[PDB]
């Protein structure tokens, strides 16, 4: 499975190229995996992925939460992987055919799919939470190996780990800004995703170092 | 509501700028409303919206199926409207806070949100279909005025029309390539979305004219 340095993935959701590159540079010694989403890509373009690879050599997860019909999902993944992304996130709610479409392209291009199971925000309780266990089982049936689950609900994160098994790889956003605890989250997740607590910090480097200090026993 | 020429919206999912522009230009006499999705945007950049506005007299719906947490949804909408999109599509299944985030940006920036209710592909049956009526009702309670529903399931499109009422605006994909019929769909939708049936045709203009001829009594 993916080996994430310090079990810490930077969510780089700044929307200015100079700021994104500066801040990522400031925390580069602590990470080797950056999650890039639509806030940055739609503001600066898909070439920003190649630029991160050129500058940092970091692994890039494109957090695009692909959620279309199969035919369109295929096109989105192709474009995304052409841009240099190592992995892409995919919603499970739209069903198995939509997920399989992404799995196909990933296999073809030597990339990874991360299946989003339950989201960490309050609205996730309305529809997603009630489908989340079934979505995880669907992932298992499909041979999905990488999953995303909620730091803000450690009991749900734990259940999701139970479903997918210890061999699957699980990452978790919602740490810090949204209320999730780094150490508690790493009881169940392989790696935590952290955005604002780092990139909005007066001193991002000290922010990252602080978080890592707090989980040092968990490596 | 937006005044969609010939009740027909082109889904421009070609991924090459030259082809996308050629084909759109060829059908411009029949349409004035173009849906641009991630296949084209991730391939050619957000400036493709600007290029389409410069070249054609078309409104642009950015079919981004926004499906993140509220804070990220806000950023995606801001970047998308900054680029000149008239409207953006938004998934309802991540819950009310996620939708409201998009509505708030849309209200602030004087643009529109289309709420996706049930999707037209087979996988939609697994999870979305069971939530779709409640997602539509949620949209009504939030004040959403624009909706997307499936051509491929007339009975579901009819029900979704009932929920949102006759005053709401409803557009429907799944016509042609996915099996939906233009005429039957327009019994309930204000406009049909058509992609491959047009953009893959040897003569896209003849394809569009042919669809229009078949629904002329509904125009
Ligand atoms: O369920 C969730 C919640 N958040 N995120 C993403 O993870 C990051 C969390 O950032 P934050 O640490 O600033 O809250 C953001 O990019 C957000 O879109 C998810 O992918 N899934
Ligand atoms: O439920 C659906 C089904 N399709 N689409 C989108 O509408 C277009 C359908 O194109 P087609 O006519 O080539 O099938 C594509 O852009 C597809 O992503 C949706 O937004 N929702």
């Amino acid at each position: 499975v993916m080996d994430v340095m310090n079990r810490l993935i930077l969510a780089m959701d700044l929307m200015n190229r100079d700021d994104a590159l500066r801040v990522t540079g400031e925390v580069r010694e602590y990470i080797d995996t950056v999650k890039i989403g639509y806030p940055l890509v739609l503001s600066e373009g898909m070439d920003i992925i190649a630029e991160f690879r050129k500058r940092f050599g970091c692994r890039i997860i494109a957090d695009f939460k692909v959620a279309d019909i199969p035919e369109t999902n295929e096109k989105i993944c192709r474009a995304t992987f052409k841009a240099g992304a190592d992995a892409i996130s995919v919603h499970g709610f739209p069903g198995a055919d939509s997920v399989r479409a992404c799995l196909n392209v990933a296999e073809e291009m030597g990339r990874e799919v991360f299946l989003l199971t339950e989201m960490s925000h309050p609205g996730a309780e309305m529809f997603i939470q009630g489908a989340a266990d079934e979505i995880a089982r669907m992932g298992v049936d499909l041979g999905v190996k990488n999953y995303v689950g909620p730091s803000t609900r450690p009991e749900r994160l734990s259940r999701l780990r139970e479903i997918i098994g210890q061999d699957s790889f699980l990452i978790s956003p919602g740490v810090g800004a949204q209320g999730g605890d780094p150490g508690e989250t790493l009881r169940f997740a392989d790696a935590i995703i952290v955005g604002r607590s780092i990139y909005l910090a007066d001193n991002p480097a000290a922010a990252a170092a602080g978080i890592i200090e707090s989980i040092k026993d968990l490596l």
